[PDB]
């Protein structure tokens, strides 16, 4: 659902960087024309740059999402950004790791980020998993690694056999070798107990 003054915004994001869509000319360009909407109309507006393919800029509508009031972080929907990013593409990976980076910030230095149980102890594995699962299949081993660390490893998130999989092929085949070994050790302590 477009709105109005969703569809302008999407028009001056555009118009703004139709020469350079380099990350600092999107992160300026984007404060500029989708700071004044509200949240509703700035989510049309970051869905409709998604559907239209400008990922990029879309990328940078979801960074100023990402500092309103209103934000929940959704690790589902940043699976969707990892997935829609354009592949073997060095601007796009650096800004995927970039993203990663950010959900974990944005979680350990959070409200909930005192103590003391944690603020991983309670994340909805589904969707933590669907986002490892689309950072793996990105070729994103390093960012995949962090995400599985901070949450599982040392955030105490209790975490399925499939993560584990997820984790231990995946490091695997990007040549992250110590990691996979990391991933086989959690593996057969979870074997050991089931």
């Amino acid at each position: 659902s477009l709105s109005t003054e969703a569809i302008h915004a999407v028009q001056a994001l555009k118009r703004l960087t139709a020469a350079d869509r380099s990350p600092p000319a999107a992160t300026a360009a984007a404060s500029a024309a989708l700071g004044r909407l509200l949240r509703a109309d700035l989510l049309a507006a970051m869905a409709e740059l998604q559907r239209q393919g400008h990922w990029s800029l879309a990328l940078a509508a979801l960074h100023v999402a990402r500092a309103e009031p209103w934000y929940r972080p959704d690790p589902e929907l940043y699976a969707t950004f990892v997935s829609s990013s354009p592949s073997n593409d060095p601007a796009a990976a650096a800004a995927v790791d970039a993203l990663v980076e950010a959900f974990i910030e944005e979680k350990e230095r959070g409200a909930a980020g005192g103590s003391s149980e944690g603020v991983w102890v309670g994340e909805d594995v589904y969707k933590l998993t669907r986002l490892v699962r689309a950072l793996v299949a990105k070729g994103r081993a390093r960012a995949a690694w962090r995400v599985y660390e901070a949450a599982v490893r040392k955030g105490g998130c209790e975490v399925d056999e499939y993560m584990y999989r997820v984790m231990a092929k995946g490091m695997k085949r990007l040549g992250l070798d110590e990691e996979a070994a990391e991933v086989e050790a959690d593996l057969a302590d979870w074997e050991a107990r089931h």
